[PDB]
Protein backbone atom coordinates (compact mmCIF):
# COMPACT_ATOMS: atom_id res chain seq x y z
CA UNK A 1 0.00 0.00 0.00
CA UNK A 2 1.30 3.04 -0.83
CA UNK A 3 3.28 6.31 1.86
CA UNK A 4 0.35 8.73 2.26
CA UNK A 5 1.00 12.07 0.68
CA UNK A 6 3.02 14.12 3.25
CA UNK A 7 2.53 17.37 4.35
CA UNK A 8 5.10 19.68 3.22
CA UNK A 9 5.62 23.61 2.90
CA UNK A 10 5.22 24.75 -0.83
CA UNK A 11 7.47 26.79 -2.23
CA UNK A 12 7.53 25.85 -5.96
CA UNK A 13 4.27 25.84 -8.16
CA UNK A 14 3.82 24.64 -11.73
CA UNK A 15 1.80 26.59 -13.87
CA UNK A 16 0.02 24.61 -16.51
CA UNK A 17 0.52 25.83 -20.10
CA UNK A 18 -1.16 23.07 -22.46
CA UNK A 19 -2.37 19.62 -22.22
CA UNK A 20 -3.17 17.14 -24.82
CA UNK A 21 -4.59 13.52 -24.70
CA UNK A 22 -2.20 11.10 -26.63
CA UNK A 23 -4.36 8.28 -27.73
CA UNK A 24 -4.23 5.54 -24.68
CA UNK A 25 -0.70 6.50 -23.51
CA UNK A 26 0.94 3.21 -22.11
CA UNK A 27 -1.88 1.21 -22.16
CA UNK A 28 -1.69 -2.11 -20.80
CA UNK A 29 1.79 -2.28 -21.75
CA UNK A 30 4.69 -3.30 -19.10
CA UNK A 31 7.55 -0.87 -20.43
CA UNK A 32 7.43 2.62 -21.46
CA UNK A 33 6.86 4.60 -24.40
CA UNK A 34 8.46 8.05 -24.07
CA UNK A 35 7.78 11.38 -26.27
CA UNK A 36 10.54 13.13 -27.37
CA UNK A 37 11.50 16.37 -28.54
CA UNK A 38 13.05 17.92 -31.52
CA UNK A 39 13.49 21.59 -31.97
CA UNK A 40 9.75 23.05 -31.40
CA UNK A 41 7.96 20.24 -31.79
CA UNK A 42 7.27 17.33 -29.39
CA UNK A 43 6.47 13.74 -30.98
CA UNK A 44 4.37 11.43 -28.56
CA UNK A 45 3.37 7.85 -29.10
CA UNK A 46 0.78 5.74 -27.32
CA UNK A 47 -0.30 2.00 -26.78
CA UNK A 48 -2.68 2.20 -29.57
CA UNK A 49 -0.80 3.24 -32.49
CA UNK A 50 -1.78 6.69 -32.12
CA UNK A 51 0.96 9.07 -33.14
CA UNK A 52 1.02 12.77 -32.68
CA UNK A 53 3.10 15.87 -33.00
CA UNK A 54 2.80 18.66 -31.31
CA UNK A 55 4.09 22.58 -31.02
CA UNK A 56 5.56 21.91 -27.85
CA UNK A 57 5.44 25.26 -26.72
CA UNK A 58 1.55 26.34 -27.54
CA UNK A 59 0.14 22.63 -27.69
CA UNK A 60 -1.58 23.15 -31.25
CA UNK A 61 -1.59 19.78 -33.09
CA UNK A 62 0.65 19.62 -35.91
CA UNK A 63 -0.01 16.23 -36.97
CA UNK A 64 -1.90 12.71 -36.05
CA UNK A 65 -1.34 9.19 -37.32
CA UNK A 66 -3.37 6.34 -36.09
CA UNK A 67 -1.44 3.67 -37.17
CA UNK A 68 -3.48 1.20 -36.04
CA UNK A 69 -1.30 -1.30 -34.27
CA UNK A 70 0.23 -1.95 -31.22
CA UNK A 71 3.49 0.36 -30.68
CA UNK A 72 5.19 -1.25 -27.65
CA UNK A 73 8.77 1.02 -28.67
CA UNK A 74 8.98 4.38 -28.86
CA UNK A 75 9.51 7.92 -29.43
CA UNK A 76 12.73 7.67 -31.80
CA UNK A 77 12.78 10.91 -33.93
CA UNK A 78 15.60 13.26 -35.90
CA UNK A 79 16.55 13.51 -38.80
CA UNK A 80 13.42 13.76 -41.00
CA UNK A 81 12.38 10.78 -39.01
CA UNK A 82 9.36 10.20 -36.54
CA UNK A 83 9.93 6.07 -35.21
CA UNK A 84 8.08 3.54 -33.12
CA UNK A 85 8.26 0.05 -32.59
CA UNK A 86 5.50 -2.68 -32.43
CA UNK A 87 4.99 -6.12 -30.21
CA UNK A 88 4.45 -7.45 -33.90
CA UNK A 89 7.90 -6.45 -34.82
CA UNK A 90 7.11 -3.62 -37.02
CA UNK A 91 9.36 -0.83 -37.20
CA UNK A 92 7.35 2.40 -38.86
CA UNK A 93 9.03 5.24 -40.35
CA UNK A 94 6.74 8.33 -40.29
CA UNK A 95 7.89 11.67 -41.59
CA UNK A 96 8.96 13.58 -38.72
CA UNK A 97 6.73 16.71 -40.78
CA UNK A 98 3.68 15.42 -41.82
CA UNK A 99 3.21 11.85 -40.09
CA UNK A 100 2.80 10.27 -43.47
CA UNK A 101 3.84 6.91 -43.51
CA UNK A 102 7.48 6.41 -45.07
CA UNK A 103 8.39 2.65 -44.62
CA UNK A 104 7.51 -0.41 -42.22
CA UNK A 105 10.57 -3.12 -41.64
CA UNK A 106 9.22 -6.45 -40.11
CA UNK A 107 12.18 -7.73 -37.50
CA UNK A 108 13.01 -10.92 -35.95
CA UNK A 109 11.83 -9.77 -32.58
CA UNK A 110 9.67 -7.94 -30.49
CA UNK A 111 10.83 -3.82 -30.37
CA UNK A 112 10.00 -2.67 -26.51
CA UNK A 113 11.73 0.48 -26.98
CA UNK A 114 12.45 3.62 -29.19
CA UNK A 115 14.40 3.39 -32.33
CA UNK A 116 17.44 5.81 -32.81
CA UNK A 117 18.69 7.26 -35.92
CA UNK A 118 21.38 9.07 -37.16
CA UNK A 119 19.43 10.04 -40.55
CA UNK A 120 21.36 7.33 -42.38
CA UNK A 121 20.84 4.43 -40.14
CA UNK A 122 18.15 3.39 -37.95
CA UNK A 123 19.13 1.40 -34.67
CA UNK A 124 16.52 -0.67 -33.35
CA UNK A 125 16.96 -2.81 -30.32
CA UNK A 126 15.21 -6.21 -29.82
CA UNK A 127 13.70 -7.95 -26.85
CA UNK A 128 16.15 -10.80 -27.32
CA UNK A 129 19.45 -8.42 -27.54
CA UNK A 130 19.84 -7.77 -31.33
CA UNK A 131 21.10 -4.64 -32.63
CA UNK A 132 19.99 -4.11 -36.14
CA UNK A 133 20.68 -0.91 -38.08
CA UNK A 134 17.82 -0.10 -41.00
CA UNK A 135 18.54 1.94 -44.00
CA UNK A 136 16.98 5.50 -42.98
CA UNK A 137 15.37 5.99 -46.12
CA UNK A 138 13.91 2.54 -46.95
CA UNK A 139 13.91 0.21 -43.78
CA UNK A 140 16.28 -2.35 -45.56
CA UNK A 141 18.35 -4.32 -43.28
CA UNK A 142 22.03 -2.90 -43.24
CA UNK A 143 23.65 -4.91 -40.53
CA UNK A 144 22.86 -6.76 -37.58
CA UNK A 145 24.49 -7.28 -33.81
CA UNK A 146 24.08 -10.48 -32.56
CA UNK A 147 25.86 -11.87 -29.76
CA UNK A 148 22.58 -11.90 -27.73
CA UNK A 149 22.85 -15.19 -27.47
CA UNK A 150 19.99 -16.16 -25.86
CA UNK A 151 17.64 -15.75 -23.33
CA UNK A 152 13.44 -16.81 -23.74
CA UNK A 153 13.06 -15.66 -19.82
CA UNK A 154 14.22 -11.71 -19.99
CA UNK A 155 12.86 -8.58 -21.87
CA UNK A 156 15.36 -5.88 -22.87
CA UNK A 157 13.84 -2.73 -22.82
CA UNK A 158 16.81 -0.39 -23.07
CA UNK A 159 16.56 1.84 -26.01
CA UNK A 160 20.23 2.20 -28.11
CA UNK A 161 21.74 5.81 -28.20
CA UNK A 162 24.05 7.04 -30.44
CA UNK A 163 26.78 8.74 -29.44
CA UNK A 164 28.98 9.97 -32.66
CA UNK A 165 29.80 6.97 -35.03
CA UNK A 166 28.85 5.18 -32.11
CA UNK A 167 25.50 2.93 -30.78
CA UNK A 168 25.64 2.47 -27.37
CA UNK A 169 22.95 -0.27 -26.03
CA UNK A 170 22.22 -1.82 -22.61
CA UNK A 171 21.70 -5.05 -23.32
CA UNK A 172 19.12 -7.79 -21.13
CA UNK A 173 22.16 -10.32 -20.64
CA UNK A 174 24.02 -6.98 -18.47
CA UNK A 175 26.44 -6.27 -21.02
CA UNK A 176 26.79 -2.42 -22.09
CA UNK A 177 27.75 -2.62 -25.65
CA UNK A 178 29.20 0.19 -28.33
CA UNK A 179 29.12 -1.01 -32.16
CA UNK A 180 30.42 1.32 -35.40
CA UNK A 181 26.52 2.69 -36.20
CA UNK A 182 27.16 2.18 -39.93
CA UNK A 183 28.55 -1.32 -40.05
CA UNK A 184 27.34 -2.63 -36.82
CA UNK A 185 31.13 -4.04 -35.70
CA UNK A 186 31.54 -4.14 -32.02
CA UNK A 187 34.02 -1.26 -30.54
CA UNK A 188 33.65 -2.31 -27.00
CA UNK A 189 31.62 -4.01 -24.54
CA UNK A 190 31.17 -3.55 -20.83
CA UNK A 191 29.71 -6.13 -17.77
CA UNK A 192 27.90 -4.02 -16.10
CA UNK A 193 25.19 -5.85 -14.50
CA UNK A 194 25.26 -8.98 -11.61
CA UNK A 195 26.21 -12.26 -13.80
CA UNK A 196 22.33 -14.26 -13.69
CA UNK A 197 22.16 -17.76 -12.51
CA UNK A 198 19.20 -20.13 -13.27
CA UNK A 199 16.93 -19.66 -10.22
CA UNK A 200 14.74 -17.04 -12.77
CA UNK A 201 13.90 -19.42 -15.48
CA UNK A 202 10.45 -19.50 -14.91
CA UNK A 203 9.47 -15.92 -14.80
CA UNK A 204 9.84 -13.40 -17.11
CA UNK A 205 12.21 -10.29 -16.25
CA UNK A 206 12.07 -6.96 -17.83
CA UNK A 207 16.29 -5.63 -17.99
CA UNK A 208 17.42 -2.01 -18.51
CA UNK A 209 20.37 -0.60 -18.12
CA UNK A 210 18.85 2.77 -17.11
CA UNK A 211 21.35 4.44 -19.42
CA UNK A 212 22.21 7.71 -19.57
CA UNK A 213 24.54 9.83 -21.81
CA UNK A 214 26.33 13.16 -20.70
CA UNK A 215 29.05 14.22 -22.86
CA UNK A 216 31.90 11.65 -22.30
CA UNK A 217 30.09 9.76 -19.16
CA UNK A 218 27.68 6.63 -19.97
CA UNK A 219 25.93 6.40 -16.88
CA UNK A 220 24.90 2.78 -16.72
CA UNK A 221 22.40 2.80 -13.41
CA UNK A 222 19.35 0.51 -13.72
CA UNK A 223 21.09 -3.65 -13.66
CA UNK A 224 19.90 -5.09 -10.65
CA UNK A 225 21.67 -4.16 -8.05
CA UNK A 226 24.92 -2.25 -9.22
CA UNK A 227 25.42 1.26 -11.05
CA UNK A 228 28.43 2.58 -12.73
CA UNK A 229 29.44 5.47 -14.99
CA UNK A 230 31.28 3.97 -18.01
CA UNK A 231 33.84 6.93 -20.68
CA UNK A 232 32.01 6.82 -23.76
CA UNK A 233 34.71 5.86 -26.11
CA UNK A 234 36.64 2.82 -24.30
CA UNK A 235 33.79 1.68 -22.24
CA UNK A 236 36.41 2.05 -19.58
CA UNK A 237 34.82 1.63 -15.97
CA UNK A 238 34.87 5.30 -14.04
CA UNK A 239 33.30 4.04 -10.95
CA UNK A 240 30.68 1.50 -9.49
CA UNK A 241 28.17 1.33 -6.56
CA UNK A 242 27.46 -1.78 -4.88
CA UNK A 243 24.03 -2.90 -3.21
CA UNK A 244 22.32 -0.14 -5.42
CA UNK A 245 19.77 0.37 -7.95
CA UNK A 246 17.91 2.49 -9.05
CA UNK A 247 15.55 3.62 -11.89
CA UNK A 248 17.17 6.46 -12.98
CA UNK A 249 19.81 8.93 -12.86
CA UNK A 250 19.68 12.81 -13.80
CA UNK A 251 22.59 15.55 -13.55
CA UNK A 252 21.96 18.75 -12.13
CA UNK A 253 24.29 21.39 -9.92
CA UNK A 254 27.51 18.97 -10.27
CA UNK A 255 25.78 16.46 -8.55
CA UNK A 256 23.44 13.36 -9.37
CA UNK A 257 20.34 12.37 -8.60
CA UNK A 258 18.79 9.10 -8.82
CA UNK A 259 15.53 7.52 -7.87
CA UNK A 260 14.63 3.73 -6.32
CA UNK A 261 11.27 2.55 -7.35
CA UNK A 262 10.54 1.19 -3.97
CA UNK A 263 10.16 5.12 -2.86
CA UNK A 264 13.60 6.70 -1.92
CA UNK A 265 15.57 9.59 -4.05
CA UNK A 266 18.77 10.39 -3.46
CA UNK A 267 21.36 12.79 -4.44
CA UNK A 268 25.04 11.83 -4.69
CA UNK A 269 28.21 13.23 -5.63
CA UNK A 270 29.14 13.82 -9.27
CA UNK A 271 31.21 10.31 -8.93
CA UNK A 272 28.82 8.82 -7.13
CA UNK A 273 30.63 7.86 -3.98
CA UNK A 274 29.10 9.67 -1.33
CA UNK A 275 25.41 10.66 -0.20
CA UNK A 276 24.19 14.32 -0.53
CA UNK A 277 20.68 13.30 0.75
CA UNK A 278 17.98 11.20 0.99
CA UNK A 279 14.19 11.26 0.90
CA UNK A 280 12.54 8.21 1.98
CA UNK A 281 8.63 9.85 2.28
CA UNK A 282 7.38 8.09 -1.05
CA UNK A 283 8.10 4.61 0.10
CA UNK A 284 5.60 2.23 -2.00
CA UNK A 285 4.78 4.77 -4.27
CA UNK A 286 6.37 3.14 -7.68
CA UNK A 287 8.42 6.32 -8.95
CA UNK A 288 9.61 7.08 -12.38
CA UNK A 289 13.23 7.90 -13.20
CA UNK A 290 14.18 11.58 -12.02
CA UNK A 291 14.50 14.52 -14.23
CA UNK A 292 16.09 17.68 -12.49
CA UNK A 293 14.08 21.29 -13.54
CA UNK A 294 15.82 24.13 -12.22
CA UNK A 295 16.73 23.49 -9.23
CA UNK A 296 14.28 20.62 -8.39
CA UNK A 297 14.63 17.18 -8.51
CA UNK A 298 11.64 15.79 -9.51
CA UNK A 299 9.76 12.56 -9.89
CA UNK A 300 6.46 10.88 -11.27
CA UNK A 301 4.50 8.07 -9.13
CA UNK A 302 1.78 5.42 -9.24
CA UNK A 303 -0.63 7.91 -8.10
CA UNK A 304 -0.26 10.50 -11.08
CA UNK A 305 2.01 13.18 -9.06
CA UNK A 306 4.50 14.92 -9.73
CA UNK A 307 6.75 15.43 -6.88
CA UNK A 308 9.30 18.64 -6.50
CA UNK A 309 12.16 17.88 -4.27
CA UNK A 310 14.71 20.64 -3.73
CA UNK A 311 18.58 19.91 -5.33
CA UNK A 312 20.27 21.23 -2.17
CA UNK A 313 18.41 19.16 0.73
CA UNK A 314 16.09 16.79 -0.77
CA UNK A 315 12.82 18.12 0.87
CA UNK A 316 9.60 18.65 -0.69
CA UNK A 317 9.28 21.96 -2.65
CA UNK A 318 6.40 21.36 -5.11
CA UNK A 319 3.58 18.64 -5.95
CA UNK A 320 1.34 18.33 -9.08
CA UNK A 321 -1.59 15.98 -9.86
CA UNK A 322 -0.77 15.06 -13.46
CA UNK A 323 -2.99 11.94 -14.86
CA UNK A 324 -4.21 9.92 -12.11
CA UNK A 325 -3.58 6.67 -14.10
CA UNK A 326 0.18 7.14 -12.91
CA UNK A 327 3.51 8.59 -14.19
CA UNK A 328 6.11 6.26 -15.09
CA UNK A 329 8.04 8.11 -17.78
CA UNK A 330 10.59 10.60 -16.96
CA UNK A 331 9.72 13.76 -16.70
CA UNK A 332 11.24 15.28 -19.68
CA UNK A 333 12.76 19.03 -18.98
CA UNK A 334 13.92 21.16 -22.00
CA UNK A 335 15.18 24.28 -21.08
CA UNK A 336 12.34 25.80 -19.18
CA UNK A 337 9.65 23.77 -19.62
CA UNK A 338 8.71 20.15 -18.43
CA UNK A 339 6.71 17.61 -20.05
CA UNK A 340 5.59 15.06 -18.34
CA UNK A 341 3.25 12.25 -20.17
CA UNK A 342 0.80 10.19 -17.84
CA UNK A 343 -0.17 6.78 -18.25
CA UNK A 344 -3.26 7.23 -19.59
CA UNK A 345 -2.16 9.64 -22.33
CA UNK A 346 -2.30 12.95 -20.86
CA UNK A 347 0.83 14.85 -22.40
CA UNK A 348 1.27 17.85 -19.99
CA UNK A 349 3.53 20.82 -20.70
CA UNK A 350 4.62 22.34 -17.61
CA UNK A 351 6.62 26.08 -16.20
CA UNK A 352 7.24 27.15 -12.80
CA UNK A 353 5.25 29.83 -11.91
CA UNK A 354 5.35 32.80 -12.21
CA UNK A 355 7.24 31.77 -15.48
Amino acid sequence: PPAELTDFKEEVVLSKQWSRSVGDGQGDLYNLLEPAVDGSTIYAASAEGRVMAIQRETGDVLWKKDLERPVSGGVGVGYGLVLVGTLRGDVIALDEATGKKKWTKRVNSEVLSAPATNGDVVVVQTQDDKLIGLDAASGDQRWIYESTVPVLTLRGTGAPLIAGNMALAGLASGKVVAVDVQRGLPIWEQRVAIPQGRSELDRVVDIDGGLLLSGDTLYVVSYQGRAAALDVNSGRLLWQREASSYVGVAEGFGNIYVSQASGSVEGLDSRGASSLWNNDALARRQLSAPAVFSSNVVVGDLEGYVHLLSQVDGRFVGRERVDSDGVRVRPLVVGSWMYVFGNGGKLVAYTIRPG
